[PDB]
C-alpha cells in the first residue's frame, strides 16, 4: 500500500467534491493520502510533516484560470522530502523545464507526471 501527498490550493477544493475524488480514486486502488498542504499554509510555514516517504503527490489547483501558479522553491522543498521512486501527478508547461532543471523525470502516460530519481 502507498503512502503519499496531496497538496491542494483552497478555491475549487474547499467544498467536498474535488477531496471526496481524489480520495475516492486513491482508495479503490490501493493508496491513502496522508498529508495535507494547503497553498497558502505551507509558503506561510505552518506544516511540517515528514522527509521521506510520500512518494505519491497529486496536486489539486483549478486549471479554468490562465494566471501562473506556483513558485519554483516550494517544488525544491516538495522535492526534498522524497526517494527516487517519487512520482508527481501535477504540473504543466513552463514546469516541464522545471522539472528538467531540479532533477524530474517527465513521463507522458497519461495522468501526466514527473517521477524524480
Amino acid at each position: 500500500y502507498k503512502t503519499g501527498l496531496l497538496l491542494i490550493h483552497p478555491a475549487v477544493t474547499t467544498t467536498p467534491e474535488l477531496v471526496e475524488n481524489t480520495k475516492a480514486q486513491a482508495a479503490s486502488k490501493k493508496v491513502k493520502f496522508v498529508d495535507q498542504f494547503l497553498i497558502n499554509k505551507l509558503n506561510d510555514g505552518s506544516i511540517t510533516l515528514e522527509n521521506a516517504k510520500y512518494e505519491t503527490v497529486h496536486y489539486l489547483t483549478p486549471e479554468a484560470q490562465t494566471d501562473i501558479k506556483f513558485p519554483k522553491k516550494l517544488i525544491s522543498v516538495l522535492a526534498d522530502s522524497l526517494k527516487p521512486n517519487g512520482s508527481l501527478i501535477g504540473l504543466s508547461d513552463i514546469y516541464k523545464v522545471d522539472a528538467l532543471i531540479n532533477g524530474f523525470e517527465i513521463i507522458n502516460e497519461p495522468d501526466y507526471c514527473w517521477i524524480k530519481m
